């Protein structure tokens, strides 16, 4: 009973958080095996951020300039390299708390948990989605850079995001663990605007299935629709177009509830055209799009 | 930038989760030092739950009937006792992962993180509030009993909740770690109805302060009000009455934003009387009441 915006347990990732200082700048690092991953803008001063030349700035840095601290103990840095927008600091000690892990580059619409950190210490955990415009709507302050996004399957942590920046509109941009930004963002203090933040249609449908499973059924109607008819409505409301791939992924939820995917699409269509009329769905007065079909199944079945 | 429903990092609590089996029933236990805490209904069969006599049922149980498993290793049970609605199983090994901890009984309106578990294994973490009717709106399935609610200050985990049951309306009831239920609930499979779920006014005001801090200011108006005038409106909308104690607790947020508490009360009054008019506040189309004034300060300052 009940449906909550649930994050993965953060323990396995807390044991990886370290603090990295280079000169006057301090941010977070992810320590996996004998490597510490961090945003390359740790080498920049506030003035450098306006138009940094990272290759040139990195020439003035040696292994001893990167101060890595895990808890209250200092790690010895024996190598350093730049991979896209991240620095990989080879230390002399493998992290004894390294969980089973993978580096994954997620697609927009996918969700993940963020362990927000400051000075290598965890402050909190929350659930995010990679928006269709490749930004994330997080909660990050100065010092939170190097905080990571991740998913967990059984005992394996799939790291997918590393926080780098905030756009002037209060949204967040970052990279995967190979240092490649999601979207067209650059690690420079320059005005970078986000594109249209469209709604993740398949996630909304998944959340409507979660609602039916938990007893909120008022929005179920007598109508059905087609993929093409639904998508005409989706385009109008800035919703992502729904494909047969999205329909396939909703299969298990459709099977459990007995409500055909296209019937749920017709309920969503009426919700878009008429609104909620002052009503709520799973304690929300808007259509929630940051639960994937996999998140709904996991939460509704008790996957540990 | 940004404001999220953030949970505390769960690692310190993950290291405490164990599985407890008694006969055919399996639920979660909290292992702190050499004691495992769990709901006393672990001794019940499905038939027992209708009208259990826990003292009588416990007579037929010995130390060897409580199977405690931490990960994949079995703990030896050397003592057992019932304290209110929890069982305290003395084991022969102190939990090496026991964090600094306290047992606190929270007041309604206070928030906490829940580490939902099944079979001693963590499934996810989310943020809850103790409702004014002493229920919590969680996400729990069969097997989640024994999952705990907690807050963290620096390195000390304050455990405040242990999950016991779901009411027929899909809301949740449980105890503090001394086994005392929050509210009037009993650990019996009997129809127990919740009272009015009133809105936590001080939390809504705290969240409006968080919104102003993050740039959502459209709801700020030219009005002010008094505690008595505001409370006439609060009574009408099933909001908790606001006291000078609530005003005092909002002091630091009032000081940071420069918006007097009674002015923010007048904005909230207009929001209650006029609605949102299709607009959003911090990505929400309703007035969020599960952030305390302390949660807003912590998130807005970066407390680790
Ligand atoms: C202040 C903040 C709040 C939340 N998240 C991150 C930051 N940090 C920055 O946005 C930094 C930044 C700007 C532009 C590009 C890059 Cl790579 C980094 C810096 C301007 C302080
Ligand atoms: C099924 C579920 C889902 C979510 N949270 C808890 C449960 N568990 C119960 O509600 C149990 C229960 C009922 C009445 C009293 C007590 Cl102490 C325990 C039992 C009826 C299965």
């Amino acid at each position: 009973s009940g449906f909550r915006k649930m994050a993965f347990p953060s323990g396995k990732v807390e044991g990886c958080m370290v603090q990295v200082t280079c000169g006057t700048t301090t941010l977070n690092g992810l320590w996996l095996d004998d490597v510490v991953y961090c945003p390359r803008h740790v080498i920049c001063t506030s003035e450098d951020m306006l138009n940094p030349n990272y290759e040139d700035l990195l020439i003035r840095k040696s292994n001893h300039n990167f101060l890595v601290q895990a808890g209250n103990v200092q790690l010895r840095v024996i190598g350093h390299s730049m991979q896209n927008c991240v620095l990989k600091l080879k230390v002399d000690t493998a992290n004894p708390k390294t969980p089973k892990y993978k580096f994954v580059r997620i697609q927009p619409g996918q969700t993940f948990s963020v362990l927000a950190c400051y000075n290598g210490s965890p402050s909190g955990v929350y659930q995010c989605a990679m928006r269709p415009n490749f930004t994330i709507k997080g909660s990050f302050l100065n010092g939170s850079c190097g905080s990571v996004g991740f998913n967990i399957d059984y005992d394996c942590v799939s790291f997918c995001y590393m926080h780098h920046m905030e756009l002037p509109t209060g949204v967040h941009a970052g990279t995967d663990l190979e240092g490649n930004f999601y979207g067209p963002f650059v690690d420079r203090q320059t005005a970078q605007a986000a594109g249209t933040d469209t709604t993740i249609t398949v996630n909304v449908l998944a959340w409507l299935y979660a609602a039916v499973i938990n007893g909120d059924r008022w929005f179920l109607n007598r109508f059905t629709t087609t993929l093409n008819d639904f998508n005409l409505v989706a385009m109008k409301y800035n919703y992502e177009p729904l494909t047969q791939d999205h329909v396939d992924i909703l299969g298990p939820l459709s099977a459990q509830t007995g409500i055909a995917v296209l019937d749920m699409c017709a309920s969503l269509k009426e919700l878009l055209q008429n609104g909620m009329n002052g009503r709520t769905i799973l304690g929300s007065a808007l259509l929630e799009d940051e639960f994937t079909p996999f998140d709904v199944v996991r939460q509704c079945s008790g996957v540990t």
